DNA sequence: GGGTATTCGCCGCGTACCTCTCCTAGCCCGCAAGTATCCTATTCCTTGCAGCGGT
């Protein structure tokens, strides 16, 4: 009863939360099979494309993201360094917690 | 077509600092400088025409 196409490779967190919340209703969840990728391939296949771009081979990831029209939302420890704001890691965690709890 | 092997081409290979050197090639057109040449004088000689005393 989910929406994912048959052969999609989807982030584990998205599918886990979608199934977990759907079962609260009368829907049947999706079935997934975990996959292992070497780090060099794992860091590139990330939701936040600035993290990938700062890593190796910017050209490929950047063109692919541009075509797909992605939209990065600045949650890692690296893109927040690039933009120049507090990290959501150490003392800045309280600030980011309040920031989330205010806008939302 | 189809499963397979083989080849081609792209991607990647540590951080921080110190000293030194060198950074387009070739054409072209105005232009400064330096020079050989050409016109400018002086002195000698032998003509050609206009005044001019003289009768």
């Amino acid at each position: 009863s989910s929406d994912f196409l048959e052969g999609e490779q989807v982030e584990y967190s998205r599918v886990k939360i979608a199934n977990r919340e759907l079962e609260a209703n009368g829907k049947v969840g999706a079935t997934y099979s975990r996959d292992l990728l070497g780090i060099t391939k794992a860091s590139l296949a990330t939701e936040s494309f600035i993290s990938a771009a700062s890593f190796q081979e910017t050209t490929r990831v950047l063109t692919e993201a541009a075509v797909a029209g992605k939209r990065d939302e600045l949650r890692g420890l690296k893109e927040n360094v690039i933009v120049g704001r507090l990290i959501p890691a150490g003392t800045g965690y309280a600030y980011h917690q309040d920031r989330m709890r205010r806008r939302a």
